[PDB]
């Protein structure tokens, strides 16, 4: 077989460094070889060279080759999947609206590169923040691609939730089931425990039937929400290994399918006629599985109580608002020209 | 199965960060769960805490639990294997004798902790520099353990050599065979291409028969020698992912055995009656394989020409010298 071509943007950063090695080690594509397209900006090219040197010094049997570059054509040409890690960080004094705005241009341009140069079968995982909206913008501006080509990463938050709940309950993570992260990232994200069950001593119960209401519907989202800050506080830098783990997990499931009973939160273009009353037009985190053909499906059968309904409606509203900001910013720049 | 207990020293550093995650992902012990013992020093507590939070945030099914601590006893208690990454760095104005001396204390103490608290079957991989001598010192001070419990990491250098020679030949790494790293780390390391072959267009030839003499016996060793430096110059930090890769490769082979035809350079206490005329009493990188019971063996059948003989003798002499420095320093401290 021919090697799979894999793009990583912002390749010289923390996440790119780990992600490239992990993929080159064979963890993503199994026995198949990989060819890495490694994209960054000119200031970062020395760091990027250092990365390629270490890749080389691993003598990876799965690594068919690589290109390290600042050129979009070289980075996107004939790729099979992409980890869009790079984004424009928040500048001092900026609010979220400005973050959405600055990134809208990057992701418009990236959608255009994808459509022009990537394989029609390309699987694009959006990681750089604001990821749901960056994904929507990239998709909207990729004329030869389709919704099925795009998703955004919410698995980091799901993994955080699983560990938090399992620890609280005093069980292993494998003994907790059906925790879901819905909607947008950021403040409106819905960390849903209302479906969740756990097994302890051969006894299976619902999480919300055992834990205090205060914990579930207050303390829990608080700990999840301040987790990244807490890591930065102690580390001096933001997370790197844990988003990488989640990214590989998402893509591997997307490529080859999920396991029986497995439910992974994934940001996807909202399907028309989804069973949870979400309006098409944005990228929204749903409970998902993936079939052996690599197609993502929203998992049916979960229940929406009044609390969840309100939270879903709020994060839906939030996502359409972000989209509006992004499209308006692009329209204003266009008008100015 | 009960969880395998895995120690990583210097856990809060760059290598420790990646190594802990890679192991927790299941890549070392397969289906068996792991329980990480993460040791570092007092000023690194916050970075260690940060590491544990990220491990937690991966929701690894292979991670049974962890201890993250500055306490020796908690870190070494009932461990099954150890990656000894931490070491005393060279301080400005110090020479190699100083580096050997400062680390001898640390590794004497580590040998004692290992003997006192680790399982008798513990597999100890020494990574922190100077690794051959650190390994020898820890072993000598591990009363209840044996030479079989100890090895040192030379696989990063072998992997570097394979990619260098493959790139020079314009072939795939898989098409190059029998490159070996012998002896000590540092200046006297022997990057041996005299056994090595490669395949291309249906022909197998010796590397030394095809590549230029100046390349093989000068340019090549210089390239391998200034590689770490060149990465530092570009990265702003020392290598991390590549030594982690080699360390997992080494330990996984040690745990389950090597594949057919596979030859891994490994630093081991010199076996009596090894076929390459090396004296017992130091830790020396040999071409090795590992049997299905996890026992390391020196590979037989390689040839020692006059060039290799001289290089082997020089690095051997170098190792016994380093050992002497370390033991003399420890002796001074006693009296
Ligand atoms: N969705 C999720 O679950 C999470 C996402 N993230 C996102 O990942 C991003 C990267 O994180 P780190 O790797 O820690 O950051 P980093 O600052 O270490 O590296 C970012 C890299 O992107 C590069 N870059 C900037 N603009 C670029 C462009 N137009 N094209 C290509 N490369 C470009 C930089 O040169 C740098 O090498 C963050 O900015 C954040 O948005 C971070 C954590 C979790
Ligand atoms: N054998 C090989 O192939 C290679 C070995 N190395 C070795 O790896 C070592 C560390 O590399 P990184 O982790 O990237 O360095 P780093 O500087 O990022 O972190 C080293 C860690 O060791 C800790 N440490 C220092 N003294 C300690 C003690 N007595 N007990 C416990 N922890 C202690 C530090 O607090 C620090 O967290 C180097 O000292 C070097 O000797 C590096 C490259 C290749």
């Amino acid at each position: 077989s021919e090697a799979a071509h894999v793009l990583i943007t912002g390749a010289a950063g923390q996440i790119g460094y780990i992600l490239s090695h992990w993929i080159a080690s064979g963890e993503l594509y199994g026995d198949r070889q990989v060819y890495l397209h490694l994209l960054d900006i000119p200031p970062a090219m020395n760091r990027l060279t250092a990365l390629t040197m270490e890749l080389e010094d691993c003598a990876f049997p799965h690594l068919a080759g690589f290109v390290a570059t600042t050129d979009p054509k070289a980075a996107f040409k004939d790729i099979d999947c992409a980890f869009l890690v790079a984004s424009m960080p928040l500048k001092p004094g900026q609010v979220r609206a400005d973050l959405i705005s600055s990134n809208s241009v990057i992701f418009k341009n990236t959608g255009e590169y994808l459509s022009k140069w990537a394989k029609p079968s390309v699987k694009v995982l959006v990681i750089g923040n604001p990821d749901n909206t960056n994904c929507e913008i990239a998709m909207l501006h990729a004329k030869n691609l389709k919704p099925e080509n795009f998703s955004s990463l919410s698995m980091l938050d799901q993994n955080r939730a699983y560990y938090e709940v399992a620890s609280k309950l005093g069980v292993d993570v494998k003994d907790v089931h059906d925790i879901i992260v819905w909607g947008n990232h950021g403040e409106s994200m819905v960390a849903d425990l209302t479906q969740a069950t756990f097994t302890k001593e051969g006894k299976t119960q619902k999480v919300v039937d055992v834990l205090d209401h205060d914990y579930v519907f207050d303390t829990f989202f608080k700990k999840i929400g301040h987790r990244a800050w807490d890591i930065l506080e102690h580390r001096g830098f933001t997370s790197a290994a844990s988003p990488t783990k989640a990214a590989i997990q998402h893509m591997k499931a997307w490529l080859f399918g999920t396991a029986p009973g497995e439910v992974l939160s994934m940001g996807i273009p909202v399907p028309e006629g989804n069973p949870y009353g979400i309006k098409p037009g944005v990228v929204f985190s749903f409970p998902c599985n993936v079939d052996k053909e690599g197609k993502i499906h929203v998992v049916e059968g979960f229940k929406v109580n009044d609390w969840l309904r309100e939270k879903l409606d709020f994060t839906e509203k939030d996502l359409f608002h972000e989209k509006e900001i992004a499209l308006n910013h692009l329209a204003q720049l266009e008008h100015h020209h």
